């Protein structure tokens, strides 16, 4: 069986086209080039994945139309069997579980994704959360914070490096601070009285269903408000652009409201994020995202049914680390 390999420049351009035509901006993670790409037999869909131990671990649901996603999942099962490897899907949506169920996988809760409904979102709405946001926006501007947007390839790289350096690659589920990769994206920069203090690359598609985040890095010496200001600014930006939803990203299990007495399928997923003698607890991450009144949806780890998931969990942990 032919060797699993990283994509070439041409394959990446094909992925990019597919992402643009999709409603799944998070497919942009493919563009780092550190994940193998499995293309649907029409180049209208793709699945991205990496190998760790005897697991082949896909990142997210496949990118593309519904039928092609379902077909790529069966393809991937075949491909894993061909390589004597177990299939694993990292961070997938509930609506696709029946497809994973059909290729013989069960699922473990991994965490929850926060998405803002941009249509219903409004700073003048009732409640304390909006009041606090209105304060952040005004105070922020009063204090010399300003958000700017750059078309792909136009952000001043060397000013980004400064920020990125102070704030510090894990890969797979994360973007890479490289020109090659960042050149694919619109980039937002927060300046404090002219000085760059945070940035974020923006994951979009040609449609306005969904925009989301990849790298978001703030200077350690930036004003405390900087990260909230940036996020609020992005939400306001995409609301104004006519986008429907904006994704704030996932909070893993241990960062959610605790649930002892919960069955193991809703607990074992924490094993993906261990830090020495301790689980990553992601303190405050959930609280921060909740500032924007998102909606929350579970994300799952799909793993072989009937078999002890510890080994798939170990492989996923190594991959994510
Ligand atoms: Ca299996
Ligand atoms: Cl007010
Ligand atoms: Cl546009
Ligand atoms: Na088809």
């Amino acid at each position: 069986p032919p060797a699993i390999r990283e994509p070439n420049a041409e394959e990446l351009q094909r992925a990019a086209r597919i992402i643009r035509h999709s409603d799944q901006p998070d497919g942009g993670l493919a563009l780092t080039g550190d994940k193998a790409l499995l293309f649907h037999e029409s180049d209208d869909a793709f699945l991205m994945y990496a190998r760790r131990g005897r697991s082949m671990i896909a990142l997210y649901d496949p990118i593309g139309p519904a039928m092609q996603r379902a077909e790529l999942i069966w393809q991937f099962r075949d491909l894993c069997d061909l390589h004597h490897a177990r299939p694993v899907f990292y961070q997938v949506r509930a609506e696709n579980l029946p497809f994973y169920m059909d290729i013989g996988l069960t699922a473990l809760k991994l965490g929850e994704e926060a998405r803002v409904d941009l249509l219903r979102f409004d700073l003048e709405n009732a409640g304390a959360a909006m009041k606090d946001l209105r304060y952040t926006w005004n105070r922020g501007q009063r204090d010399g914070l300003a958000l700017e947007f750059h078309e792909p390839g136009q952000a001043p790289l060397d000013e980004l490096k400064a920020i990125s350096d102070a704030w510090l690659e894990k890969g797979f589920s994360l973007g890479r601070f490289t020109p090659a990769y960042l050149n694919f994206f619109r980039i937002a920069i927060v300046r404090h009285q002219g000085k760059p203090v945070a940035f974020a690359n923006l994951l979009e598609t040609d449609s306005r269903e969904l925009a989301s985040l990849d790298l978001m890095r703030v200077h350690p010496d930036a004003p405390k408000l900087t990260m909230e200001f940036l996020m609020l600014g992005l939400i306001l930006h995409y609301k104004a652009q006519g986008h429907a939803r904006f994704s704030l990203g996932m909070v893993p299990l241990a960062g959610l409201q605790p649930r002892r007495g919960a069955p193991l399928t809703q607990r074992l997923g924490a094993l993906v994020f261990r830090r020495g003698e301790q689980f990553y607890n992601f303190q405050g991450l959930r609280r921060f995202k909740d500032k924007f009144q998102p909606d929350w949806e579970p994300r799952y780890l799909a793993v072989p049914a009937g078999l002890d998931p510890l080994v798939a969990l170990a492989d996923t942990a190594a991959l994510i680390a």
